[PDB]
């Protein structure tokens, strides 16, 4: 007979399932090769389902890094008819078949939400690294064609909406991996895993002799040409086997004595598929680039610098058997550079568009679902499962200037009182690398003919109301002390010291990175900052490196020998959760010595859970270029989707283009802007005007200088308008504090794709360069050199309104949106009730007793504004106020409501002037425009307008 047919206190073992306190486990009755042998629905809440299977006869149930232990016990109910077993909550019900295994999710009607691959979506393959074992799995979800994805991270291909797409989940400078989706559909997958992911395709890009055949300039098969002119001597022109230097190894293939700087390389020649459909290509570059493909421009022209190299994607509907021309012209702009194409062949569009991820090494499946009414819904999940995350210190919500670097005690103080004295507002400013001595990296102490007076340099930061970060990388030079320590208990990791790597300083250093994952590593790496920083009152952490960044442009494979082993098993397993544990290190460190003062760490890399360490990420070494400021806006809303609030990005660029280092010389030496130094004086015009809408307001990167005053003389139009930027953060204040409440509060998002709020208008799905700020502006950059206007789309809704006139715009219409060099396209929704308050030097400098509340009618509102102290977490213990306000459009009433809670020094009394904006009524943004006087004392008021 068949398989099947031959194999109430019981043993479970006699059982198909087994009902827990908080699961049943299933075990799968029509067993196949590579298949789950056991699933398990655990209950996490009302909408929080963990998911688990095994190929084993036992779960490992292995701690996870990233999920909490839940706040209540929650109640359900299990029902097995036939082959079906349904768990059931008050909100979800969370089904799986005997037979397959295979799993389903319904709302509380039975309506689906989520469905597995029918017949089944899990394989397991064992994998065996360092003597561990483990499992490579693949699960993938059914997903209908209007479902949209965001999340992921932070990647830097400027892609937005994932549905049908691929992404390699690993970290490197740039690019930040959260193995988390959040759908249009109203839920999120959350993959707890450590190793190497993808979303998508599972397999690895071929190089194009794999997948092509190729024919070179002459149209001899086998290959393509590459032809090289070097800036001085003779062209070499040679046949290329695949265009792939993308690594210190494979860039070693290159022509051996052909200097690159200066150089204009093009790779040529002509590709042939060998089945017909959409090939998806990958571009990995540095230096100037450009891509042509069947005479398309596929890749118009980007650029990175040489040690920080990129990706981009791009794709072609293709024929068997068409041969097809390809050109790739390359400035490698440096003696050493990258440029590699890859490709994958044609996924069926019923396969590519189902939800399939993929992870190297775990013990087992795990992954959690999360339902929500809605998206906001959904990251509430997010935070139930991986943390809360606390309401950044006010300070941290206004400007933060740095620099690459600030190179002596009063080059800082000097920019500093630079502010001050021009009456151009700011909370913080940041100290690089390289304050110690040159050769002792990792020792914390700083260099004393640059920095004499370190600690009476951090008091007269403070003495200007401001805050100090300072850089802090898990990076010890072989003969400090601090690295002995680690060494000496073996928490080193040893394959930077065994290969004697030299970093870029100088004569060039030994050194190694610490290992994050030990918890008593963690514990010294903490007491080293809190010995030699901590004293002098540095206020926040620049956490630098934590991908953990030991080599620069090595392969997977070195990158993975370089960071491990680790204290939870190999760097296999332990691949992407670095920043995490560093970040525990810090936040845990911190609230050990003083539990009250508020943290804040600024991150390179990033994970899951990342935001309860109060902890944010910005986007690292990104190029000073249009197309990487585009890339920002995709990149902040996927990782605002990934359930991080706190992001931010170096305004005008990290690296920068030799000409403009030139313009700036030749700024300093004679006054007179050349056609480099124009373009960058409106490249960083546009990008601060982007920046001032972003959950942190921060400009930093390498030479030329990044202060407003030395970017543009005061009266110049990129002075006035990014002054106009930074004052006007500030009379937001009351609104983006209230955005940072909420994040604790209500679980809350602040840079938000339009997707959040308007999940109903699916015109919406794609648009990647609009979002709004909190729930009442819509921000759209422009990100083009020279471009006066800006094509935008309105979602649907009861109307809009230009911030800087109060022109109305009806919902539901793309259009044509002058943008003049000073200004960023900006609307506010009908419905918003928006409190701004009166000029300020730096946050709180003076009790915001006197609010403008503009209320933008049209459509019904609510906002609460939320105050507290600002830099304790006295929050915590219910010291702080609410006051909620509430506007319904049919009656034109406003009331402002009663007052909930009170903290040390709030506003007992104080005013609002409520002024409307509608349809009839253009009122331009104004703190002077005239409106109805409240003197308010926490008693409700009610207003009809
Ligand atoms: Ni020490």
């Amino acid at each position: 007979g068949s398989s099947h047919h031959h194999h109430f206190q019981g043993p479970a073992s006699n059982k198909v399932y087994e009902k827990t306190g908080d699961s049943v486990i299933v075990k799968v009755q029509h067993k196949e090769t590579g298949g789950p042998r056991l699933v398990r629905l655990q209950v996490m809440g009302d909408k929080l389902i963990h998911v688990s299977a095994t190929a084993d006869s036992k779960f490992a149930d292995p701690q996870s890094l990233i999920v909490v232990p839940q706040k209540k016990q929650t109640s359900f109910a299990v029902v097995q008819n036939g082959d079906t077993i349904t768990v059931s909550t008050e909100e979800v019900k969370a089904s799986v078949l005997a037979s397959t295994g295979e799993v389903w999710f319904t709302d509380k009607n039975g309506e689906l939400i989520l469905q597995e691959n029918k017949g089944g979506g899990k394989t397991f393959t064992p994998i065996e690294v360092e003597g561990t074992k483990g499992y490579t799995v693949c699960q993938v979800f059914e997903s209908p064609e209007d479902e949209a994805f965001y999340g992921l991270g932070q990647h830097q291909a400027d892609e937005f909406n994932y549905k049908g797409k691929n992404e390699e989940l690993f970290q490197y400078n740039t690019k930040v991996s959260v193995p988390f989706v959040v759908s249009n559909k109203n839920y999120g997958i959350l993959l707890d895993s450590y190793s190497f992911c993808r979303f998508g395709n599972p397999n690895d890009y071929s190089q194009l002799n794999r997948i092509f055949k190729l024919y070179d300039k002459t149209g001899q098969e086998g290959a393509l040409t590459g032809t090289y002119v070097p800036k001085k001597g003779e062209t070499l022109v040679r046949r290329e086997d695949s265009i792939y230097f993308e690594n210190l190894k494979t860039i070693e293939n290159l022509p051996k004595k052909l200097p690159l700087m200066g150089a204009k390389v093009t790779y040529e020649g002509e590709i042939e598929p060998a089945q017909t459909g959409e090939f998806k290509f990958i571009l990995y570059y540095a230096g100037y680039v450009k891509v042509y493909l069947n005479n398309e421009p596929v890749v118009p022209e980007r650029w990175r610098t040489a040690w920080n190299p990129n990706s981009y994607k791009f794709a072609a509907h293709l024929e068997a058997g068409k041969r097809v021309p390809l050109k790739i012209e390359w400035q490698p702009d440096g003696g050493q550079s990258y440029c590699g194409l890859r490709a994958l062949t044609p996924v069926n569009p019923e396969e590519q568009g189902k939800q399939s991820w993929w992870s190297e090494m775990t013990k087992q499946l795990d992954y959690y679902f999360m339902a929500g009414e809605n998206m906001d819904d959904v990251i509430s999940g997010y935070r139930s499962l991986t943390g809360k995350s606390p309401v950044m210190p006010k300070w941290a919500m206004g400007f933060w200037q740095s620099r690459e670097k600030y190179n002596t005690q009063e080059e800082m103080l000097g920019a500093l009182k630079g502010f001050r004295d021009r009456k151009i507002p700011l909370d913080n400013i940041v100290l690089d690398w390289n304050h110690w001595p040159e050769n002792a990296w990792g020792s914390h102490e700083f260099d004393k003919a640059r920095f004499p007076d370190p600690k009476a340099m951090v008091d007269s930061i403070h003495a200007m109301h401001a805050r100090m970060m300072i850089s802090v990388w898990p990076k010890f030079y072989v003969t400090t002390e601090h690295f002995k320590e680690f060494d000496e208990n073996g928490w080193m990791y040893q394959q930077s010291v065994k290969d004697s790597l030299k970093d870029w300083v100088g004569p060039g250093y030994h050194y190694g990175f610490y290992d994050a994952y030990d918890p008593d590593a963690r514990k010294l790496f903490w007491k080293q900052m809190y010995e030699h920083y901590y004293p002098l009152g540095i206020d926040a952490w620049w956490m630098d490196a934590s991908e953990p960044n030991v080599r620069d442009c090595t392969d997977l494979e070195y990158r993975k020998a370089l960071c491990g082993p680790t204290a939870l098993g190999s760097s296999t397993e332990f691949f992407n959760a670095y920043a995490l544990m560093n970040a525990e290190a810090i936040y845990d460190g911190q609230r050990g010595v003083d539990n009250n003062k508020r943290v804040f760490l600024l991150t390179r890399s990033g994970f899951a859970g990342l935001q309860r360490y109060s902890t944010a990420t910005w986007s690292g070494d990104i190029g000073t270029r249009w197309e990487d400021m585009k890339a920002q806006i995709s990149a902040g809303l996927n990782f605002a989707m990934s359930g991080i609030p706190y992001w931010t990005m170096d305004i005008g660029g990290f690296c920068v283009e030799n000409r403009y280092v030139a313009g700036q010389k030749q700024w300093n030496a004679t006054k007179t802007e050349n056609a480099d130094y124009k373009e960058w004086r409106e490249l960083n015009t546009r990008w601060y005007q982007f920046g001032a809408f972003v959950p942190l307001y921060r400009a930093h990167g390498q030479y030329p200088f990044r202060e407003i005053w030395e970017i543009a003389p005061e009266g110049h139009p990129a002075y006035q308008s990014v002054v106009y930027y930074t004052k006007l953060r500030y009379n937001m204040m009351p609104y983006i504090y209230s955005l940072a409440g909420m994040t604790w509060f209500d679980d809350y998002t602040i840079m938000r794709p339009l997707v959040m709020d308007f999940t109903a208008d699916a015109e919406v799905n794609d648009i990647g360069d609009q979002f709004m700020f909190g729930p009442s502006f819509m921000v759209s950059p422009v990100y083009r050199y020279g471009d006066r206007s800006r094509e935008i789309y309105f979602p649907q809704a009861e109307g809009w309104y230009d911030f800087y006139s109060g022109k109305f715009q009806a919902g539901g219409e793309r259009k044509v949106i002058e943008a003049p060099y000073e200004r960023i396209p900006l609307y506010v929704r009908a419905g918003a009730i928006i409190p701004f308050g009166d000029d300020i030097q730096y946050t709180d400098e003076k009790p915001a007793e006197h609010i403008r509340l503009y209320i933008y009618q049209g459509a019904d509102g609510e906002f609460t504004l939320y105050e507290d102290e600002g830099v304790n977490y006295n929050y915590e213990q219910g010291m702080y106020a609410m006051i909620p306000m509430k506007y319904d459009e049919a009656t034109k009433t406003l009331v402002i409501g009663e007052r909930q809670g009170e903290f040390p020094g709030m506003l007992k009394e104080r005013t609002f002037t409520v002024v409307t904006v509608n349809k009839e009524k253009a009122q331009p943004f104004d703190l002077n425009a005239k409106g109805v006087t409240v003197k308010y004392n926490g008693s409700e008021q009610t207003l009809k307008l």
